């Protein structure tokens, strides 16, 4: 039954490598959602779309490398249906970044509880993988998210009018 | 209520648009769900993975070019869940062309029906916009996935184990 | 009477073109009314008046093309006076963008009318012509106008005042 | 059975298409045999002749792009019989313009016929095809030959004996 | 009030200002008539199109160029209708460059009557501009069209048929 | 009424060149409906199609040339209809290389037969002729065709189902 390539990989490792998969899609999905608003003629910050838009992008690569991941350790990869983000207005640039922030959370922690996971069942190379290509990303991503909306903040955002514009230009213009 | 920039473009061109995104996303979905399956050590078929790797890349192209034009003409982007592919095991490379073929023939049936109701809507920068962009990309997809299953077919796939594996590295790693 | 080369063109396509033609001259001039309006001292928004000069001769390609497609066809090109435009003064950065907007949407209606008309005469040639040259080029432009409106209302464009200032330094720069 | 391939590609259109292809040959079989008057030693107007072989191997590739489109649409291509030209003697430069003026608004004719067809079985990609590769390399065409045909006349061409010297030298070279 | 860089421009010179404006865009519309008369499939004179549709170009540079000097000096564009030509159908290239000629006598005159009137004002920096931009640019222009008059005339235009066809070839290529 | 140019150049020889252009053309369109048959989807062997393409276009070169030929002795051209080929539907890569062999040793066959007609009228020029341009190209093109079809008939072609796809990529790739 077992992959002829199959060794030390858990069961249990397996499935939350695919709910991993799962997360991932879905956090692409977000970003592109938050993409989507920025480019509204009504929204219009061009940049903050490009930003998001990026984002979503690197999100599809880090579904694909556990994909990778998930093939090259004999594990059988289980699609799931990638649910729509729970609103389709992010109303402004400070709660699209506030949004995203939780999300990039949401995310570490479900990484963080894999390689615990990964961890517990003595998986060496699994604990290297996510420590290797996701744990520093995440945490390099929330610090920056936490940056922007820190700005976005003191500017006066979203009330401040200038404030979401000027950001489009100096911070994400690049 | 309605877009500052909206003219000429009906609700239900709208709401149809926001349904082929679904559809672009969902076929993005299937080419990847093929690519990992060709990437499994049992199938090892390494550029039919690359192949369909590049398909889906594609199909989320057309989704976000889809979204960019709801914006252009103000209508208002509403996702929806993206439904995963009815199978996980494609069983070979010519099933998995196949079901491709299949797949394109669907995706150019909808965008046919949206023309027409751009068409009926007198909708004529909707009618080019589908016409440059997607008609024309479909009947030439429609077409090789065509002449890949011919040549599979004949060369004896999938009983004939050399097949898969020749046609692998003579027309997808060129 | 009728041209040695007028194949499937009709007569009101051929009226419907030279109002075209005097549609896109009109743009042109107001737009140039509007370029000239931010190069006042007292307005001194050289970026809005650089955009707006641009607008103005993209107009004039526009209407030099309808009149060789005109040619083309077999028509013959009536030309009319180009009136000016219904005001000297565009009041503000902002005012002058939606007044811009307003304009492309008139000139895109008009578009769509003639699009309809060579619809309904099968002329499938005029039809493409206006799809690949006018139509997409329209709600590109129609994006871009409501884009720029609605950064400068956000922005409290006119009455703050560095609001139009930094738009023509970052967006129009 | 049908193609694998086939969708929304009416019998019609296929048999449609067929006739036009053998229209192009023929038309492209017309202006060889224009290309060969003009390099007689009695004739003699080489850049007419280069000029005539430029636009009959247009015409087969013309020919080639719907055999393509075809095959794209999973059509099953029926050729026929290449009629031979209505005549041997072309006259002059004059005539000889005259004639391809009038072919190329006979096949313009035949394409919009096509296009009638493809319009009214749905078929928006056959449509958008003829628009994108036939219908503007149709007016553009005829548009040239109509202002060829002008300067020949008001040169004075066949008459003048100068005329179609210069005009191959000048508008042809 | 007047405008804050406001100094030694009478209301007059600014009124004038604002008339050879109109002029220069008349002008502008006169060639572009005229090179759409040239691209007709019937008339197919390419260069004589091409030239004036330069000098079209040019002529709206020229009501630019004043257009910035009103500015620069703190008056106001007041902008009026553009009249069209007092013809559509220009005859032949010889008649249309007679008819160029008095264009631009007549322009040149109203500059002259600009200058006269700076001068009598006492605007050492609008004849400069005047005398710097356009008094010697339509000196040339004349005698540039008088040139291309004279020659057609000599070869026999528009009655000798090749006349017109040299010309456009040899001195208009 | 003999041309000028004319000099040792026998009228059947003249008949004669006027059938062999009519032959190479229906060479020109033999091979090119082979190119369509393996552009089909339910075909689809992209080289072979390539290949039967190029030969297509070189036959067509062929004709041309013996119409430059024609008119260099001043002959006069007679162009015939093209007939269709013999059949739609080419069964499979190896059948059509045994007809394309077939098909070059009957324009070989003819194209001796003209030899020995300009031999036995003593036209060394043209003896010569079709000597240096076409006598050892036939040769080695039916040298070329016969090794194909040798390599696909040991490959098992059309029953092996991989030796057209296999010989498709690595002797027409
Ligand atoms: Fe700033
Ligand atoms: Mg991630
Ligand atoms: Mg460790
Ligand atoms: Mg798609
Ligand atoms: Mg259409
Ligand atoms: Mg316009
Ligand atoms: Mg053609
Ligand atoms: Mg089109
Ligand atoms: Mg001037
Ligand atoms: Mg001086
Ligand atoms: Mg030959």
């Amino acid at each position: 039954s077992p992959s002829q390539v199959r060794q030390n990989y858990h069961q249990d490792a397996e499935a939350a490598i695919n709910r991993q998969i799962n997360l991932e899609l879905y956090a692409s999905y977000v970003y592109l959602s938050m993409s989507c608003y920025f480019d509204r003629d009504d929204v219009a910050l061009k940049n903050f779309a490009k930003y998001f838009l990026h984002q979503s992008h690197e999100e599809r690569e880090h579904a694909e490398k556990l994909m990778k991941l998930q093939n090259q350790r004999g594990g059988r990869i289980f699609l799931q249906d990638i649910k729509k983000p729970d609103r389709d207005d992010w109303e402004s640039g400070l709660n699209a970044m506030e949004c995203a922030l939780h999300l990039e959370k949401s995310v570490n922690q479900s990484l963080l509880e894999l390689h615990k996971l990964a961890t517990d069942k003595n998986d060496p190379h699994l604990c290297d993988f996510i420590e290797t290509y996701y744990l520093s990303e995440q945490v390099k991503s929330i610090k920056e998210l936490g940056d922007h909306v820190t700005n976005l903040r003191k500017m006066g955002a979203p009330e401040a009018g200038m404030a979401e514009y000027l950001f489009d230009k100096h911070t994400l213009g690049h």
